[PDB]
Parts: C-alpha cells; sequence; structure tokens
C-alpha cells in the first residue's frame, strides 16, 4: 500500500525517517571510525524499515538489500554532511578529518571529490534522501523483484517532482536526474574499493 | 564542435561508430584474453568517434579508457548476449553457459547473465545501448576539461530522452526509464570492479600508442 504515496508524502516520509548524526567516543583512528560505523549501522536498519515499500519485502530480501547497500549508505551519508566543509570529511561533529590525516587517501580523495560534486550541484536534502533510498533498493537487486522496481519508479517520480517544484525546466529535470544517478555509480565504486581495503585486515541484520 | 549536434544525428554517429563483432581465436582464460585484447583495439577507434572525446586532451582520453575499458567490454558482451538466455556470447564461435564458467569466475558470470536478463526484460534498444556505452566512457573516469565532459553527458541524456519520447513513452515513463537505464550502469561498475579484482589475482602503453 506504500505505492499509493503522493510525491510530497514520499518526501515527508523520507525526511522523518532520517537517522541521527552520531558522535565519536570522547576521551587508533580506524577504531574510532569502526565504532562509529557500528553504531551507525543500528539506526540505518530502523531507517530502512521506514523506507516506503521496504518492509513489504520478505525478511531475507531485506537482508540481501542491506548487505549490498550498507557501505554505500554510510558513504553517501558521510559525503552529504561533509558538503559544507570543503577539503574535509565530517565523520562526526567531533571527528572532522582532513586530507593529510587520511594517511586511505585513495578512498578519501574519492569521498572528498564526491562531496565537492554534491556541492557544485547544490544538492538539496530532499534529493539526498531519495538517492539514499535508491541505493538501498538497487545495489542488491542483481513478484519481489518487480515490486522493488515499482518502488524505485516511485522514487524517480518523486525526484522529478522535487525538481519541477524547484522551477527547473523539463530538460534540466532529466539532466539533473541523470547527473545524480551517475554519481551513484561512483559511490558503488567507492564502496568496493572501500570493501577490499576493508578486508586488508553478515547476519546481525536479521537479528536487527 | 561535436556539441552542435541534433539528437538524431547523434544516434546516427554512434551507430556507425559501432565496433565489429570479433571471433574467438585456463584454456579459456587464454581464449577470452586474446579476444578481449583484440576487442580492445577497436574500442580505441570507437572511442575517438564518440562525440566530444577527441576534443579532450590526450592525457584525459587515456584516463577515461583506463577507467572504463572493462565496463565497455562487459556491457557489449551483455548486449550481444541478450537474445541468448542463460548464456554468454563472447563470440559467435564462443557461446558459454555458466557450467563452463567453473575459478572465482562463475559469480561474475551470473552477474553478467542477470544484466543480460535485465536488458531483455527492459527490452533495451540499440539506439539506447550505444548511448549508455558513451555515458560509461565519459563518466567512469570523470574523477575547462571537466565541464566540457558534463556538457556532452547532458547532450547524451537529451538523446536518450529524445529516443523514448519518439517511441511513445509518456513524460513520466520517460524519466522512469532513463533512471532504470542509468542505475544499471552502477551494476556494471560493480561487475568491472569485481572483474579487476579477479584479473589481478591471476594497458596505458597500448592506449597511448593506439591513440596515434
Ligand atoms: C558493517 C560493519 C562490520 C564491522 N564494521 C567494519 C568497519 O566498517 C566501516 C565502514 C566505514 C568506515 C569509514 C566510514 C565510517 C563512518 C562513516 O559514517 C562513513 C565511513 C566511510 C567509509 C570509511 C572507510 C572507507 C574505506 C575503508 C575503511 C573505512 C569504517 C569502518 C562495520
Ligand atoms: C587491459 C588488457 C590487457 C590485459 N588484458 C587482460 C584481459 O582482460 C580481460 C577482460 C575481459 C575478460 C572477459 C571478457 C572477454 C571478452 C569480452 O568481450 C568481454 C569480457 C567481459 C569480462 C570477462 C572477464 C573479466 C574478468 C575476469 C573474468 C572474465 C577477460 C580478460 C586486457
Amino acid at each position: 500500500l506504500a505505492l499509493s504515496l503522493t510525491a510530497d508524502q514520499m518526501v515527508s516520509a523520507l525526511l522523518d525517517a532520517e537517522p541521527p548524526i552520531l558522535y565519536s567516543e570522547y576521551d587508533s583512528m580506524m577504531g574510532l571510525l569502526t565504532n562509529l560505523a557500528d553504531r551507525e549501522l543500528v539506526h540505518m536498519i530502523n531507517w530502512a524499515k521506514r523506507v516506503p515499500g521496504f518492509v513489504d519485502l520478505t525478511l531475507h530480501d531485506q537482508v540481501h538489500l542491506l548487505e549490498s547497500a550498507w557501505l554505500e549508505i554510510l558513504m553517501i551519508g558521510l559525503v552529504w554532511r561533509s558538503m559544507e566543509h570543503p577539503g574535509k570529511l565530517l565523520f562526526a561533529p567531533n571527528l572532522l578529518l582532513d586530507r593529510n590525516q587520511g594517511k586511505m587517501v585513495e578512498i578519501f580523495d574519492m569521498l572528498l571529490a564526491t562531496s565537492s560534486r554534491f556541492r557544485m550541484m547544490n544538492l538539496q536534502g530532499e534529493e539526498f534522501v531519495c538517492l539514499k533510498s535508491i541505493i538501498l533498493l538497487n545495489s542488491g537487486v542483481y513478484e519481489e523483484k518487480d515490486h522493488i522496481h515499482r518502488v524505485l519508479d516511485k522514487i524517480t517520480d518523486t525526484l522529478i517532482h522535487l525538481m519541477a517544484k524547484a522551477g527547473l525546466t523539463l530538460q534540466q529535470q532529466h539532466q539533473r536526474l541523470a547527473q545524480l544517478l551517475l554519481i551513484l555509480s561512483h559511490i558503488r565504486h567507492m564502496s568496493n574499493k572501500g570493501m577490499e581495503h576493508l578486508y586488508s585486515m553478515s547476519d546481525l541484520l536479521l537479528e536487527m
């Protein structure tokens, strides 16, 4: 029944679905980020459940979707809040790191670049939550399958609706749509590069 | 001077630019490498006939091909594999199913097969296909020169939209399908990444000499 949402209801539903911005433990850099990510993962699951259409999926469908998307969700979230701090990544309000402290400057330079990209594009928060939802439903998808594609189509409708209300021309609307979606493919890329470094060292999702 | 180009002529240019289909020559990893290596040459010549590409500095052209070359091979493979369900047409004389796919390679195979199915379900057209392939070339390595590329990318999106509108898809159906196509590109990024991993655990000089 979640496919009956109007575009504005979809946005409002996504905005209040938003997870908090966590802080880093006050009182060895990888640990701080690992600790942060672990705590971040917990609200991400309660977030995903509030994504329209998500809970309709069988629970092992939900688990496959989250296992594929989670690092991308983390990455776009980080990049999102890092937007208004050029040359730096805001992992937490008390943990704002620069280029030099990165040394993973391979992945960080990528993360910074994406942040610059969102900034030049002047990405709005309303567009942001759509993109994050898109990532959840799309990264893992390669009755159940088509429902997902129907949900994805609704988010597309919503994104366009946002751009029309913003006063962008029809041409500008599908161009901006194209630009944002291509950016997702470089978030996929980052996740992957992030993943293999992440094993230069899967089931709590059902439990959660 | 390639941006001064109507959507129809744009599709024309890309279509005629299409590379030929090549024939097949760890028996198999030696077969796919020879084929891919041969396929790689025609890709350079294809890339140069892609609108906006030769206006780029040579250093950037190499960089784009370095980032994208595997993605190009994969989507092309996926493309000609459409009408052959459950199989991969690496070549007219080399048609494989996933059984023959079996080290580390069956997972990549299955990914390529799903992509092929998705194109089949969506019923991807040739006009659209060549548009996507261009987007990959210019998008994959995108991270005066770095906005020219974004103009071309916008021009190709117009072209895609142009095609869906002519087809009779409504404005809503148009942007829905545009999105459906571009999201598939992120799967192809993923396949390429896992592909690079799988190849290291077993190009520039060519690209530079190749782009004589
Ligand atoms: C999925 C859980 C399994 C146990 N945990 C492993 C650590 O997971 C991460 C994921 C991301 C990071 C870094 C980070 C942390 C918080 C955040 O909001 C965003 C990011 C962006 C990725 C970043 C990173 C990138 C590449 C290698 C390591 C860490 C660190 C650890 C997380
Ligand atoms: C950069 C060039 C110089 C070194 N060469 C290494 C060979 O790279 C490849 C690329 C693709 C493949 C397989 C293939 C062959 C032909 C084709 O038209 C498409 C593809 C898609 C990928 C496929 C592959 C890629 C990676 C691991 C296993 C299989 C195999 C070897 C390529």
